[PDB]
């Protein structure tokens, strides 16, 4: 397991600790979410992000963050604002973007010299 993959698995673990109920752990199916696959044409979830890390498909933290943003944005698109899904997506988006902020990654870069 390479250096980049370790870093990504670390970010991924900290994000998933924000979702104790595993709402975002796996893909949303039309059977639990009517109309989901028509409303959300670019689905994403933490399981898929795990798989992509395992398959070494991420070239950068930017790419991992884009997937995480996608996941959150989907939940805020599909679900009404009074729902647990919308609220948790909104909270975790902002928290995960602080965690993986440009300035924090610069700090990390510094330390990796
Ligand atoms: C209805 C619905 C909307 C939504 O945005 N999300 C993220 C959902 C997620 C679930 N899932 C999918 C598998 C992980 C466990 C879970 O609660 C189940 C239902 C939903």
């Amino acid at each position: 397991s390479t250096p980049i993959q370790q870093l990504l698995e670390h970010f991924l673990r900290q994000l998933q600790r924000k979702d104790p109920h595993g709402f975002f752990a796996f893909p949303v199916t039309d059977a639990i979410a009517p109309g989901y696959s028509m409303i959300i044409k670019h689905p994403m979830d933490f399981g898929t992000m795990k798989d992509k890390i395992v398959a070494n498909e991420y070239k950068s933290v930017t790419e991992f963050k884009a997937d995480f943003k996608l996941m959150c944005d989907n939940a805020m698109t599909y679900n009404r604002p009074d729902t647990v899904y919308y609220k948790l997506a909104k909270k975790i988006l902002h928290a995960g973007f602080k965690m993986m902020s440009k300035e924090r990654l610069l700090a990390l870069k510094r330390s990796m010299s």
